[PDB]
């Protein structure tokens, strides 16, 4: 599950990133 | 895993880049 | 993995140094 | 990977160079 | 290596006289 | 090594004198 | 050796006299 | 060497009376 | 070597009383 | 709805290549 | 939609490298 | 997105490569 | 982007030569 | 990009001498 | 760039002298 | 560049002759 | 850069007679 | 530059006479 855990967390940074996140 | 951690990382180190992460 | 880790340090210090990170 | 490392130090010293790194 | 970086270090010391290193 | 590295300070002592060193 | 660098220093003298080095 | 070495002394000593060297 | 030295100091003697030396 | 739909496509691809598709 | 898709599209064919596609 | 597209071609013909690929 | 296409087929043509390509 | 170029060719007909190329 | 390129030439002449290239 | 060509030629003329060019 | 011709003809030339030239 | 070139012609002259010219 290390994969797919990991690849959440990129496309919720990424999201984050997008979105502003502070 | 590490690739994937390490492609990871590049692309949100290159997003925050882009983006303005300061 | 050492080569992908130089790679990625080598492209992200040339986009630093392209759009400034200072 | 002292080549690279080499090589990639030498691009980034040059990029430094003609973009000014002072 | 040795001659790999003789020649990086003849190349950035001819840059930096070009450019002007002072 | 000794010839390349005296080939390489040759030059750059060459340039120095047609750009002027001090 | 030795040829190369003798040749290499009366290069650079005769280069120094007529650019003049005082 | 000896035949080599006077030969340049004997130019540059020449290039030095040529052009002044006081 | 002394033919050499000798015809060099010859020449080099006759330049400087053509160009004076004193 | 293109990004779940490519997300699903993705996990459903590496199931079958994991498990085995022909 | 791209970026997402070029990414998915590595992965898996890394996916079928390493686990053989033919 | 061609940097993208150009670092997955690297690497996947960088693995092809390793793994073989004929 | 020349620069990382170059540096992209120079890694690939030299990781072929010492793999070797024929 | 010429010197990059250059710089590649040089190097990979370099390596092409050292392990040999026909 | 001719300084380059020639300087280019003469270490691959030189290496192809001192490997043999016949 | 004509002192560059005329040197390395020279060079190479005489790394010919040492190591034989018939 | 008539007398640099002059003195590489010489040079090579001298190493000619010394090395045996027929 | 004639004397230059007689210089070199005599000295060849005699080079070859103490080593054999025929």
């Amino acid at each position: 599950m290390e994969f797919v855990a990991k690849l959440f967390k990129f496309f919720k940074d990424l999201a984050g990133k997008f979105l502003g996140n502070n």
